[PDB]
DNA sequence: CCGAAGCGAGCACGGTGCTTTCCACAAGATATATAAAGCCAAGAAATCGAAATACTTTCAAGTTACGGTAAGCATAT
């Protein structure tokens, strides 16, 4: 059975207290009878650290280098700068050539 | 007719511990025939497994309609 949206609370909750080293232990006090890594995917998804915030100056070098060394016509790698560049995901990231 | 010289020679060398070509004619070989019985054995007919050239669905990617605050400039008091 899927989640409530009732327990990523108390799961990050207790990721905090107890520092995210083990997911084992963490997924057992919880108690969802579920295994830790069936519950991190979506732990994660509902996570917000895995997004960015606004834009630097200092990572638009890094993006025009990446550009200017492996860029191909009008078509953009932008999953060449998703694995260089950390933070970034795919959906929004090619706002930073639009 | 004896004499010299080769010359071939029996004689010794210790104790022990077979193939094929024909007359012999007396058997063999090949010949049906039931007849029950299961199996082996090659030629077709039916059946099923592997799969490739196709169809559904999953999944990556960018471009899409729709804001979230924030900053430079006009004009009233």
């Amino acid at each position: 059975q899927e989640w409530s949206r009732e327990e990523e609370e108390r799961l990050q909750a207790i990721a905090a207290a107890h520092g995210h080293l083990e997911w084992q232990k963490i997924a057992e006090e919880l108690g969802t009878s579920r295994s830790a890594f069936q519950c991190l995917q979506k732990f994660q998804q509902h996570n917000k650290a895995l997004k960015r915030k606004e834009w630097t100056e200092e990572e638009d070098r890094m993006l025009t280098q990446l550009v200017q060394e492996m860029r191909v016509g009008s078509h953009i790698p932008y999953r060449r700068i998703v694995y260089y560049m950390e933070g970034r995901d795919s959906m929004q990231l090619i706002y930073r050539w639009t």
